[PDB]
């Protein structure tokens, strides 16, 4: 039965203005365009932490870092998921940290 936990891939989300966000199907390893259907650009790390939690909710994420190399994605949609176009656009994608929880006195 012997695992391969890297058959799943990492938890990102990737911004380019003007486009929804995209996220890294941790399923499939494929780009996806934003769950809602209306989520774009982000400009506070705050704001990055919240749409890692929203597109990835049972996952723990409690910190963010930029990942270290660019990602060309192809794919970017308009609000409703629409007019998407195969167009590449290479960003640095971020990084949705999973956080250990530890008790405390």
């Amino acid at each position: 039965t012997d695992g391969n936990a890297g058959l799943l891939a990492e938890p990102q989300i990737a911004m380019f203005c003007g486009r929804l966000n995209m996220h890294m199907n941790v399923q499939n390893g494929k780009w996806d365009s934003d769950p809602s259907g209306t989520k774009t650009c982000i400009d506070t790390k705050e704001g990055i932490l919240q749409y890692c939690q929203e597109v990835y909710p049972e996952l723990q994420i409690t910190n963010v870092v930029e990942a270290n190399q660019p990602v060309t994605i192809q794919n970017w949609c308009k609000r409703g998921r629409k007019q998407c176009k195969t167009h590449p656009h290479f960003v640095i994608p971020y990084r949705c940290l999973v956080g250990e929880f530890v008790s405390d006195a």
